């Protein structure tokens, strides 16, 4: 899998954002995560959590997997780095997030953020506190 370019347009939540790819505005869906909804437990801490994360990157990435880049709704799906940081597993990695939808093909990282989940719940970090 290869890192491309792109730049923050805005912050959204927990598991989505947008960048621009390709000088094209695009909101993203994280792959292979799922977190609270901003109205519910831990929502909007994911959502702060994610938002910090990626207006303090000076650089952003856009990492697709094998399988779709788009979504039924036209987000991009992929994976997500902040100077380096995926966003994906830093979620999960602090119990803001819980490893989720993983179709087959597009589940290069799922046993790296399933590592980071066991840790974040070992710890009782957020979300299995
Ligand atoms: C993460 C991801 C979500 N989705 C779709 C599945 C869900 O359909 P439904 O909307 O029909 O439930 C929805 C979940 O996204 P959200 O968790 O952003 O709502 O997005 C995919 O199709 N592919 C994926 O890789
Ligand atoms: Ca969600």
């Amino acid at each position: 899998l290869h890192k491309e370019p792109a730049t923050l347009i805005k912050a959204i939540d927990g598991d989505t954002v947008k960048l621009m790819y390709k000088g094209q505005p695009m909101t993203f869906r994280l792959l292979l995560v799922d977190t609270p909804e901003f109205n519910e437990k831990y929502g909007p801490e994911a959502s702060a959590f994610h938002k910090k994360m990626v207006e303090n990157a000076k650089k952003i990435e856009v990492e697709f997997d094998k399988g779709q880049r788009t979504d039924k709704y036209g987000r991009g799906l992929a994976y997500i780095y902040a100077d380096g940081k995926m966003d994906n597993e830093a979620l999960v990695r602090q119990g803001l997030a819980k490893v989720a939808y993983v179709y087959k093909g597009n589940n290069t990282h799922e046993q790296l953020l399933r590592k980071a989940e066991a840790q974040a719940k070992k710890e009782k970090l957020n979300i299995w506190s």
